């Protein structure tokens, strides 16, 4: 007999991030994979991934070039933070 | 006998994210996958990715070049985090 | 005997994103998926994906620029942030 | 017997987030992985990842130059750390 | 017979970051695996990763250049500290 | 019998990152590993990793040249320290 109980008794008032999971039991592979549950990405970036089978087999030439150069300002007050009679606020 | 009981006494006014999940049993494959229970992505970028079999194969000349530079302002007071009897805000 | 029970008593007035899930048992290929429960994408860019099988086989010139430059603002006061009894803003 | 019961008693208003798992029992390969239950990545760049098999065999010439050179300014006040009666704030 | 009881009398406001977990039973394998149960990732870059299976098996010239030069400030003010009744801040 | 209580009578308003975890019973290869319970990785890279089977086998001439020299201003007030009836703060 399994059994889970969780957060049975919320009184007030509560901020909450909850994630229950429960289980009884050619060149990228996933089985059974759980993902996600609160995944949060901010500039995240990927040149090449998986080209594939025989890329550039014989006689390849490649000139591969990145240049990361930006006036980028990512402000986030609150990630993955749940918050309760608080006070929070930006200012510019 | 598998039971799961979950915010049963929810009392109150709470702010809440829950994800219950209950399970009881060529180039690219996923078998049985759970993704984005609650995913957030920003300014994600993917060049190139899975670009197939044999590309290139012979006798390429490939260039490539990436600048990212943008003045981008990404501004985000509160993600993926519930609040309750807050006062939250942006000022500019 | 498999129970799921979730929220079973919602007094007063919150806010909830709840998901539950409940199971019981050439190129890209995915079996069996579950996803997007709450994706949330901005400023997501992808140049090439899966182009296909041979492409740029033989005797292949490519020339690949990519310039993120722009004066983007993106503002977001809450994002799959439930709130409740709350004040949220945005002031420019 | 298994029996699993957790934040039984919430009273007032916390600030929580819990991730109860519970489990009863050709190039990459993943079986039966747990990811993400709170991943939080900020500016995380791979260039190349699993280009193929045979990539570049024969004969091959590559140049790779990586410029990472920007002003980007990564400003978070509250990451994965709920509160509760608190005040959190930005100023510039 | 296996009980795990958590957080059973949450009195007031606590702030907490729970994470339980009960079990009871060609290049990357990976077999029953938990991974980022709390996982952050600031500025976690890699180049080259599983290039693959005989990559630049014969008369192969590659010149590899990694330049990391930016005037980036990455300014966090808490990361997986949960407060209460507190006061954070930044300030420029 | 295996019984765990944890956090029994939470009073007051504690800051507490639990993480409890209970278990009764061609290259790279990892069976029943638990990882990232907590893990905080910042400026971490990987240049050149599990390039794969056979790589420049034979006549190759590789040259690698990795130059970090950046300014980069990590500043964080906490990390992984749970905090309360405290002021935390960041001045420039």
């Amino acid at each position: 007999p399994l059994m889970v109980k969780v957060l049975d008794a919320i009184r007030g008032s509560p901020a909450i991030n909850v994630a229950v999971h429960v289980f009884r039991k050619g060149l990228t592979t996933e089985e059974e994979f759980v993902e996600g549950i609160y995944k949060v990405e901010i500039d995240t970036k990927s040149y090449w991934k998986a080209l594939g089978i025989s890329p550039f087999h014989e006689h390849a030439e490649v000139v591969f070039t990145a240049n990361d150069s930006g006036p980028r300002r990512y402000t986030i007050a609150a990630l993955l933070s749940p918050y309760s009679y608080s006070t929070t606020a930006v200012v510019t």
